[PDB]
RNA sequence: ACCGGCGUGGGCUGCGCGCGAGUGUGCCUGUUUGGACCCGAAAGGUGGUGAACUAUGCCUGAACAAGGUGAAGCCCGGGGAAACCCCGGUGGAGGCCUGUAGCGAUGCUGACGUGCAAAUCGCUCGUACGAUUUGGGUAUCGGAGCGAAAGACUCAUCGAACCACCUAGUAGCUGGUUCACGUCGAAGUUUCCCUCAGGAUAGCUGGUGCUUGUUAAGAAGUAUUGUGCGGUAAAGCAAAUGAUUAGAGGGACCUAUUCUCAAACUUUAAAUGUGCAAACAACCCAGCCUUAGUUAUAACAAGGCUGGGUAAUUGAGGCACCAAGUGGGCCUUCUUCGGUAAGCGGAGCAGGCGAUGC
RNA sequence: UGCAGAUCUUGGUUGGCGUAGCAAAGAUCUAACGGAAUAUUUUUAAAUGCAACGUUGGAUACUGGAGCGGGGAAGGAUUUCGUGCCAACGGCACUCGUACACGAGUUGUUCGGUCACUGAGCACAACGUUACACCGUUUUGUUAGGAAAG
RNA sequence: CAACUGCAGACCGUACUCAUCACCGCAUCAGGUCCCCAAGCAUCGAAUGCUCUGGUACAUAGAGAAAGGUACACUCAGGGAAGUCGGCAAAAUAGAUGCGUAAGUUCGCAAGAAGCAUUGGCUCUGAGGGCAAUUGCCAACUCAGAACUGCUUACGGCGGGGAAUCCAACUGUAUAAUUAAAACAUAGGUUUGUGAUGCAUCCAAGUGGUGUAUGUCGCAAACUGAUUUCUGCCCAGUGCUCUGAAUGUCAACGUGACGAGAUUCACCGACGCGCGGGUAAACGGCGGGAGUAACUAUGACUCUCUUAAGGUAGCCAAAUGCCUCGUCUUCCAAUUAGAGACGCGCAUGAAUGGAUUAAUGAGAUUCCCUCUGUCCCGAGUUACUAUCUAGCGAAACGACAGUCAAGGGAACGGACUUGAAGGGCUAAGCGGGGAAAGAAGACCCUGUUGAGUUUGACUCCAGUCUGGCUCUGUGCGGCGACUUACGUUGCUUCACUUAUCGAAUGAAGAGACCAAUGGUUGUUUUGCGCAGUCUUCGGGCUGUGCGCCGUCUAGGCUGACGCGUGCGGAACUCUGCGCCAACGGGGUGGAAUUCUCCGGAGUCUUGUUUCGAGACAUCUGCCAGAUGGGGAGUUUGGCUGGGGCGGCAUAUCUGUUACACGACAACGCAGGUGUCCUAAGGCGAGCUCAGUGGGAUCUCACGUGGAACACAAGCGUAAAUGCUUGCUUGAUUAACGAUUUCCAGUACGAAUCGAGACUGCGAAAGCAAGGCCAGCGAUCCUUUGCGAAGAACAGGAAAUAUGAACAAAUCAUACCAGAGGUGUCAGAAUAAUUACCACAGGGAUAACUGGCUUGUGGCGGCCAAGCGUUCAUAGCGACGUCGCUUUUUGAUCCUUCGAUGUCGGCUCUUCCUAACCUAGCGCCGCAGAAGACGCUAAGGGUUGGAUUGUUCACCCACUGACAGGGAACGUGAGCUGGGUUUAGACCGUCGUGAGACAGGUUGGUUUUACCCUACUUGGCUGGAGAUUG
RNA sequence: GUGGAAAUGCGCUUGCCAGGUGACCCAUCCAUCCUCCCACGGUGAGCUUUCUUUUCACCAUAAUCCACCUUGGGCCUCUCGACGCGUUACUCGGAGCGGGGGCUCAAGAUUGAAAAAUGCAGCACUGUCUGUGAGUUCGGCGCAUUAAAGCAAAAACCUGGGGUGU
């Protein structure tokens, strides 16, 4: 047979992103000797649409702490933003919507968002549209802090990581009923080559294992193993249940 | 060399010996490998060249007559206690409608169908502000790419492109295979084979001979005489086994009969057949020899030595070596099995055609 | 080392046969001139030199501005111009020609490009891998365990 | 620095074209090819028609009413779909204005729904504005109205409409060159994996690559397919999964034993499997049989079998129903069609989605109005051809040729036999034959040929998971295990950091100074005691004490200094200021401020850029196990009245076929075989069986086998080959003895006659090395038995041989005799599918024509029991028997596979008779009328429609009558293309799947005549020895 | 350097830093240039059997520069508003409407230099024009509308903050 699709893709030939017109990562300031003992003021200048996301960015502009010139940031805004505003990022910021604090300073029970897994990561949590974590408990024994992030689960991090204070902007965006084949025409024109999507018994047995017959039909069970090898490994990949849900949900993932 | 059993025993085995026949070379024929008598696949492998056709993404440019309908927002009048509800304008929305250019290709199953054309022409037809059409640049390819998915398309090439090479690939299968005369001259049958369109093996044929003979040596698709073998035709059921009709004498039963039968019944039993013999490497008689065989021993067995006497009519007997073609058959006489039958299928004996005219 | 055939190979010849045809895009006529292409007869004038070509004037007509108009890119590369010429070629014709022959023609401080910008992207250096560089990385501010500023 | 002035301004392109002749299509080819400029009138106008400027008369022409054609050309009386598979094609509607507009609906639409009226020309009137001082002057064509007058209904351009059923929600895409669709996509719905040392995934590989410039409102992987209303039951099977490893099983690595060692054994040993849970919007599945209610009929009710569950809500002869043209109503004169109903539904049914749906459709179907040359039934006209001429000028094809009838023949002759025609050359037509041309048949079969696809085929490879070793270091504790409680050791707990891994940063401020279960051999000279124990006599090691390394600090408390806290700190308070290349101060030296350092700006480094994890990872490499159509390679018997399904005629035994020696075939007939038996083998003795009759199991007589002998059958047997009984192991060994059957005079299996040993039973002669003939197996490999102990001064008639430099003990190997098996039985290791298909061939072999046959089909004779009021025969005629035909279907396999175009209809000619009508006769159960039967007769005739692709059939009508057949099942270079029978797609059933179905449904290129003959017309010209004598 | 109360006007050099131009292409409406009609006039040809103060053609002004009334927008000042201003159109105003007077940007208009010395038509010389209406994407409304669709980048150039110089 022939390579199946979900095995081109990782060539990434004509299925990488549409990157042209985009502003750049999104990423909070770098962790250095100002925000570890004191804070830097910043200015939030504009706030922009980024083809390809949901959530609104915002330029925000500092001073060099060593030289004699400016520095300009790109990062994802949280609701209530506004140009004028002024940032306070460090240890010795106060708790305010935008401010960007370390995890050990903030209260239990308050909503964060633009979370570091790592100290110096510059953010990798709660980032898309309408999303916050929570503050559950601090653990000043070992200096850790635990969160409940946007899917359920629960995490763990050093109490050094930063956060940013309140929700991410653009919230309620799936609401919205799309209508037409046009509108999703446009939607994926910033994101990617992966638009429309044929179904896998709609092919040739050439080309997928659901392919062929007199009928459309799948002639196996659609649950495959975790140790399928590529070109096998479609369908529902090693679920633990299907069918409709009833009653409580448990949490997805491992 | 391998044994058995208690001496000048015994019985198996060798591509053994038994006064050598080999060896070199020339030439022809057969077996085998190689391109292998000549030409022919659908395939398989290695290394390269293509996205000017066409598929999809991206960068930067260009284009889309004339009409219909009349969404939000806005203005002015009315009605109402309030909540709010009505008329008239304005405005110009929509993967909206009619319709040019553009982009397509429904019907005539029209024209042409050695064409204007290796897909075109004429009317008619779909859409025509959008998931729209288009130039240049750029990015992803052959066990691969790309695909709103048709096994679509990737330079007239795609259920796996093109170029060169391995490669004169293999073919139990189809086609071909070039001078004359002369001497002979078949087979379609047996056994084994993943064998049934092919082989090996025996038979039929040719060549080369060897050993001999001149009336017959181990002669004969034929008779005679003598002596063996047989259960088919016929016959039988008043005889065994099986089937079966009706009366008679003592409803069954018994006795003696009676009509009608048999590839897998038979007392009897042909014609046509089929073994053997009818002499010289033999027989008959006489006198002897040997033995570890037989018999209680004259007598038998077996191998020898020395002298006497001995069924027509046709005619060459015996023995090797090497090799070819063939291994689809068909018809008729008589005897036959299956089938309603067949210019049907399957056998026995003989003669034919094939191979042959007159 | 001998050919009659292998839908055999390469040349040549052949009936069909002066046959099938040369039918989309409406179309030409007249006088004078040119030309070897005439007004060609010795055996009144018509019944014995037909048919066809170019230029100019006149007539008639078509394209009908989404044009058989006037300029460019891709592609072509002397097809451009003058003079001459009619063997072969323009599936009829030619005195015509994008044909043939001989000579000519393209002029920039300002026009287009380079000088002198970035884009989708490419891949020298450096490093790593590979038996083998003819491999990989090389724009998310950006090469290289990285001392790359003259 | 602004003016002016002087000088100098490099390189390449530049002609022409951009297309009905300059480019790509073999060409000056009706095909294709991007950009700019764009006039007047009609008109809504870049529609369409005509014209000034610019550009062109270039595309072979002349003459000219044959047939038949093509057309971007027309018209037809009367009727109006009667034509046809089907209204295909044509006709038809049409602009604008005023009025008017239904069901249904998601309230937007449907809608131009449907329908009615007006429209020319001419002469007038009104309304709709601007600027200057009520006046004057001036511009734009739109709309409304009136009088008069006219029509031959009169350019171009420009929707036909309505009532329903099926499918898909819609716009869109899509097999370039036969399929535009109901297929794909879509919005909406549901499920799965996943928190980055992640999920999916590329590459041969690396500090490599993609979704990811990302972060659960995300990314990756599936299924269904708008809205509305719903989505029932089943976890037994297969799959997936579990935070159940609880126990059974297992690989390397490890740990121990016997042995001299190779070897052998024991223990330990993960995931997985097993076991136990979950899961169907995972693959999928979702029952039978009796009885029963006041006429019958049905059965709410009962009983009984049985599943993982037994089809729920809905829907239906539906694109799904075989029977089937189902049954009822409606639509027509008539309906295999359409709609509405009914439902034990071969084989409907719920995201393998069920039902319903307005709007939309070059989608499938039925009816109505309008309209018509589709038809009754054809006729006339035009332009270009064909036809004749001038110029120019091919191809395909071509064994040789070209008149028929019958015969036989390879079973449909141009050539052959017999007969009958035949005069030379010829122009325009035509499509009967040349089984005409085009292509080494694509259907079917065969070959020890392939390829695409699938999986529970065979043999394997990546990927994933798991264990061991290595990478790999330092300490503190526990549980064991082994050696006499101290040494090694395997598991583990905890604390570290330097290997390693992850991340960030332009490696941009780490830690301490706050002081120890720190080090103190130190950049330029910092060590000092105590105790114990060693010494090479110089001084060390261990444990303890004191010094030194070693030190500043914003703020906040306490009594300008000390002492606790603090740990590098001076920042104005929901919305946008500047901030940089140092002021000052201390010294060194030179002067009246110039150079240097030190602070401003805290010191130090047993050293890591900083964080996180950390001796683990799954970080690197190497071994080991499991899983693994993701991928690779290969295979997927034979015979056969084609092949397939079936069967075994594939290795074998009896009777018969089989024709009186022997041999003899069929998917011929009737039956068997792969076993069974320590006795059912061997021998001696005794006895007589099956059955019958007479007497109360017992007794007597008869009894040729009519019983028995393991099994199929045949043969054989009576003081036995049978039965009972006693003793036994001849079912052992048997020096390579010979032979028969099959047969090649090979093997294997079976069997016969023997020689030797040791025996059994018999008093002996004698019988017995299985049970009589069917009951079984090569090479290579594996495995077992025999070559016991001694004797020999030497390998001998007597001691098995070898491991090749030689010796000791193991081990391996040879020679002889058996066993483990090949049933396709003289003996490869083996699953499917192809309608997407390929190649070499086959008329050795099927599907259509033809040929033989005639069971079956059809049509008739002979006899006479009966029926016919009595009466065999007016008319019929059973039970029997004799034929004919080739118009049915079978049987066969002769011709054709380098191809003979396969159903029906349309058109047109001809032949037959087994006679429906028309002609002439006879007879009747023939009064008249109307009919039955029979004979001679084939001259003439035999219809229009509804449904269906049909042939056939059945209805409605007319008629004198509406007969039956043949001609390659007449007729495709005559047509048409509805059916059948490729590739697209949907349903039902079947299959795990790719796929299948002679089940239903929809869409799907019809090529060439100019040659010979035949036929139809049209002309020229010879010929009497039918050219000569 | 300097003028004005203000909007803002007129006449040395940049190690570093900060802005701007480049730079983002619109239905509708208004609109330059341009071409197309009309009215008046000049010049030259055409028809004339009969009519036609008639039919046809032409009537042109390149770049560059000087001086300084219309339309649209931004702003200053005085008087300080609740109803008021304004578009075909979906607006706006104590965070400052409207009115008087001004500053400024963009697109046009007008006078002049160039330039009649040119060009055109007729025969050496003659003539050598303006005003209306319709169409048309330069420019303007930093424009409506879909948007889960919402600004390509850089060189080069311009100005300022600081500093230097006078
Ligand atoms: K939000
Ligand atoms: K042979
Ligand atoms: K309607
Ligand atoms: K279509
Ligand atoms: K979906
Ligand atoms: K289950
Ligand atoms: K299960
Ligand atoms: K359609
Ligand atoms: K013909
Ligand atoms: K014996
Ligand atoms: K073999
Ligand atoms: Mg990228
Ligand atoms: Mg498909
Ligand atoms: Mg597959
Ligand atoms: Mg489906
Ligand atoms: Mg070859
Ligand atoms: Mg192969
Ligand atoms: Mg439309
Ligand atoms: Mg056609
Ligand atoms: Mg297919
Ligand atoms: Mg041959
Ligand atoms: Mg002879
Ligand atoms: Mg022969
Ligand atoms: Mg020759
Ligand atoms: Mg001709
Ligand atoms: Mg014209
Ligand atoms: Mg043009
Ligand atoms: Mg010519
Ligand atoms: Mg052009
Ligand atoms: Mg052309
Ligand atoms: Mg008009
Ligand atoms: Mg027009
Ligand atoms: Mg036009
Ligand atoms: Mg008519
Ligand atoms: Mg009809
Ligand atoms: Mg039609
Ligand atoms: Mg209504
Ligand atoms: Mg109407
Ligand atoms: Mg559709
Ligand atoms: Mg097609
Ligand atoms: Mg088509
Ligand atoms: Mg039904
Ligand atoms: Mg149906
Ligand atoms: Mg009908
Ligand atoms: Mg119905
Ligand atoms: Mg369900
Ligand atoms: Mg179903
Ligand atoms: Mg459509
Ligand atoms: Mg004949
Ligand atoms: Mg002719
Ligand atoms: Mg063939
Ligand atoms: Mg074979
Ligand atoms: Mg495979
Ligand atoms: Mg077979
Ligand atoms: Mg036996
Ligand atoms: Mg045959
Ligand atoms: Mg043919
Ligand atoms: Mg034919
Ligand atoms: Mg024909
Ligand atoms: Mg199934
Ligand atoms: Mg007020
Ligand atoms: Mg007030
Ligand atoms: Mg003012
Ligand atoms: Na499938
Ligand atoms: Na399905
Ligand atoms: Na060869
Ligand atoms: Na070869
Ligand atoms: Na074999
Ligand atoms: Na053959
Ligand atoms: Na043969
Ligand atoms: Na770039
Ligand atoms: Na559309
Ligand atoms: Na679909
Ligand atoms: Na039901
Ligand atoms: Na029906
Ligand atoms: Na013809
Ligand atoms: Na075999
Ligand atoms: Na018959
Ligand atoms: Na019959």
């Amino acid at each position: 047979g022939k390579t199946v699709l979900t095995c081109r893709k990782g060539n990434g030939s004509v299925y990488q992103v549409h990157g042209h017109k985009r502003l750049g990562p999104a990423k909070l300031r770098i962790l250095d000797y100002a925000e570890r003992h004191g804070f830097m003021r910043g200015v939030v200048k504009a706030i922009e649409h980024e083809p390809g996301r949901g959530a609104p960015l915002a330029r925000v502009e500092f001073r060099h702490p060593y030289k004699y010139r400016r520095v300009k940031e790109l990062m994802v805004a949280p609701e209530g933003m506004f140009t004028g505003q002024s940032m306070l990022c460090g240890v010795k910021a106060p708790l305010a919507i935008g401010n960007v604090l370390p995890l050990g300073q903030i209260t239990e029970g308050c909503i964060v968002c633009n979370v570091e897994a790592k100290v110096g990561d510059r953010g990798t949590l709660a980032r898309a549209s309408g999303d916050y974590c929570i503050i559950i408990s601090h653990n000043t024994e070992t200096g850790r802090t635990r969160l409940k992030l946007p899917s359920g689960q629960k995490k763990t991090v050093p109490s050094s990581c930063r956060a940013m204070i309140g929700i991410v902007a653009g919230g309620g965006r799936i609401e919205k009923p799309v209508l037409k084949a046009g509108n999703s025409f446009y939607r994926f024109r910033g994101k990617r080559n992966c638009w429309p999507k044929v179904r896998g018994v709609a092919r040739n047995p050439v080309e997928h294992p659901h392919g062929g017959g007199n009928h459309q039909h799948i002639g196996h069970p659609s649950t495959v193993s975790r140790h399928a090898p590529p070109g096998q490994k479609v369908g529902l990949i090693a679920a633990r249940r299907t069918g409709r849900i009833r009653g409580s949900r448990a949490v997805r993932g491992a």
